[PDB]
DNA sequence: CCGCAAGGACCGCATACTACAA
């Protein structure tokens, strides 16, 4: 029941609530927000994969995405960048149209990068 | 009747050399 009360079934303590709120606070305080929101956004920078895809298939994908659900599209973009992966859509007929489209693009411009790097440095 | 009575080249090369979902 606690899980159902929270977004993404993810219960939060007071400190992590602050953590989730903090980006919108900085947004209102500075007008600024980090350009790459999730690790997937960073991952898809690999060989400009997302940029190449969006130019070639970006418009069509967002159209089919909203056809499945309006909650998948925000500001003419996918609500989550993991929707560039076919497996995300798999885990009904409108969904199959997306996966076939994604797989077609992969054979053309390559599979999307699924790995990213964490860099920590210290003197 | 007698004698001789193998030698080097090549020497595994290339391709494929994870894909994908659950």
């Amino acid at each position: 029941n606690l899980k159902s009360l929270w977004l993404d079934e993810e219960p939060l303590c007071p400190m992590c609530l602050i953590k989730r709120y903090y980006p919108v606070w900085i947004r209102s305080k500075t007008g600024q927000k980090i350009r790459f929101e999730s690790v997937v956004d960073v991952a898809l920078l690999y060989k400009n994969w997302r940029k190449i895809f969006d130019e070639k298939y970006g418009k069509d994908l967002v159209s089919k995405a909203r056809e499945v659900s309006e909650d998948f599209v925000k500001d003419n973009m996918l609500v989550d960048s993991d929707l560039y992966y076919s497996s995300t859509w798999e885990s009904e007929e409108k969904v199959k149209e997306v996966v076939d489209f994604l797989n077609a693009a992969y054979k053309e411009i390559g599979n999307p990068p699924k790995y990213y790097a964490i860099l920590v440095m210290d003197g």
